[PDB]
């Protein structure tokens, strides 16, 4: 399991260790650059909008449009290091997309890593939210919002059909990639308990390459689709790629259970937010109930 965030109260600050290192972070930091879009939604959920100084506006989701008048620090995969420096942040919050630039960011300001653990989603999710909340004295508000999400999980689980199997795919340009348990989208199988049509899909960041013959041979009952074209600004769309004669023969296609999941939540936020995760849970529940 990934190392959790642990914190010591230092009066005016906390001394914080995460899997990438140690930082001293001020209490109530007033100028936070946020590069994980999930955590951006947690800031909103805890009414901390004014504490945000900079966001990756290249990849700012439609659901986070209230942050459209914050200064941009570029995109999640194209960080603007000069902009970050100019906003004089007290804290920079990053996840796995920026771990390779940890040292460079940390020369600028204290840099907190909030990656999710694909093997331990909920544990890491709670530790991320509670760590952030602790910085602001908001553990009570945060714990209530977690409890609400856990209650939504239970409700969702109780409607799942034990005799149906799902496949999770990512579409990119014309190409299709598969994801299963313990992947970046694994909450479908690991948290909500929908069975996997293929339990031996090897975990990788951008999935494992497949084609529509694979999808037909598996014949899943549900296909959950994540359209990375939307995120990249490509012209292609998953609807077009999957509207072929082999996919049409699946049970999923037949029962109108090809479900196009919003990739701003699933691919960008990755459920690493109080708002995003609740919305995502409801989107699965409403697709399969
Ligand atoms: O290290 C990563 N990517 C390196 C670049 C991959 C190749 C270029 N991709 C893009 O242009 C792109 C743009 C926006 C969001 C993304 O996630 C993208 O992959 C990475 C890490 C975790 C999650 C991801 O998803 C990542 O990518
Ligand atoms: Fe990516």
């Amino acid at each position: 399991a990934m190392l959790p965030i642990s914190m010591s109260d230092e009066g005016d600050s906390f001394l914080v260790k995460d899997s990438l290192g140690e930082n001293k972070i001020p209490k109530n930091p007033s100028k936070v650059v946020i590069l994980d879009l999930g955590i951006l939604d947690t800031f909103d959920a805890l009414k901390l909008n004014d504490k945000v100084v900079g966001v990756p506006a290249k990849n700012l989701p439609k659901y986070l449009q209230q942050f459209k008048n914050k200064p941009s620090v570029g995109g999640v995969q194209q960080v603007d290091f000069e902009a970050i420096n100019a906003l004089k942040p007290d804290l920079i919050i990053i996840s796995g997309r920026q771990s390779k630039f940890y040292d460079k960011l940390k020369e600028i300001a204290p840099t907190l890593f909030v990656g999710l653990d694909n093997a331990n989603f909920l544990s890491s999710f709670e530790n991320n939210v509670l760590s952030v909340a602790k910085l602001y004295g908001l553990e009570k508000e945060a714990l209530e919002k977690i409890s609400d999400i856990k209650n939504e999980i239970e409700k969702a689980k109780s409607i799942v059909d034990e005799d149906k199997k799902a496949l999770i795919i990512l579409t990119n340009s014309n190409k299709i990639s598969a994801f299963g348990p313990q992947s970046r989208f694994g909450i479908i199988h690991d948290v909500l308990g929908i069975n996997a049509v293929d339990e031996n899909i090897k975990v990788g960041t951008h999935g494992k390459s497949i084609n529509s013959e694979f999808i037909l041979e598996k014949n899943p009952d549900y296909i959950f689709v994540v359209d990375r074209n939307v995120i990249l600004g490509n012209k292609e769309r998953a609807q077009g790629i999957l509207d072929n004669a082999l996919v049409a023969k699946t049970k999923a296609a037949q029962n109108k259970k090809i479900i196009y999941l919003d990739p701003e939540y699933w691919y960008l936020a990755s459920g690493n937010g109080l708002e995003s995760l609740k919305t995502m849970i409801l989107e699965i529940k409403n697709a399969v109930k």
